[PDB]
């Protein structure tokens, strides 16, 4: 579809068998989701933005469905205030900016 | 134009007569630029991000040119790690997300 930017571009995603709301974010290199218990091994990581860094758990080869479009990649889990879909998965669903 | 997301969506902007590089960021409500000397009056403000909050200078009704498209609106100036163009100006240049 086409998503305007008058409001935060929030969409429904499906991950680990759960439905969640997440922000489509062209300014994020990576995907960061709110604390959740995902199975499997993980690696510690630090990600930064405005204000500093937060500690997250890095999960690899995670399947996410974004408005019916499937993506598979690295997902970070930690104390983020909002679920963020970053460029690593947005490229897989063929998302582009247009103006 | 149409911009893919394999690389960071960086563009050249012109503000206060100076050229700078900035990130087109659908995950930002507001536009935040690195410390710089802008003409006009300003007010203190605080903005938050993934790491916490930072103190910024809020400039209102500022003219900014984003890849040749003119916008006039609120610009925040402070210790952000990268210049970000947020939704407040992205809407003025007619930017949308498509997939
Ligand atoms: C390589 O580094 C990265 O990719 N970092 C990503 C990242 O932080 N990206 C930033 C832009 C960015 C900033 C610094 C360095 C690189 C990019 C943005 O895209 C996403 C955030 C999301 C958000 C939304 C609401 C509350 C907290 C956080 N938006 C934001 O901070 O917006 C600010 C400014 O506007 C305000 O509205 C919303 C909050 C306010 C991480 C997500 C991985």
């Amino acid at each position: 579809p086409q998503i305007t930017l008058w409001k935060r571009p929030l969409v429904t995603i499906k991950i680990g068998g759960q439905l969640k709301e997440a922000l489509l974010d062209t300014g994020a290199d990576d995907t960061v989701l709110e604390e959740m218990n995902l199975p499997g091994r993980w690696k510690p990581k630090m990600i930064g933005g405005i204000g500093g860094f937060i500690k997250v758990r890095q999960y690899d080869q995670i399947l996410i469905e974004i408005c019916g479009h499937k993506a598979i990649g690295t997902v970070l889990v930690g104390p983020t205030p909002v679920n963020i879909i970053g460029r690593n998965l947005l490229t897989q669903i063929g998302c582009t900016l247009n103006f």
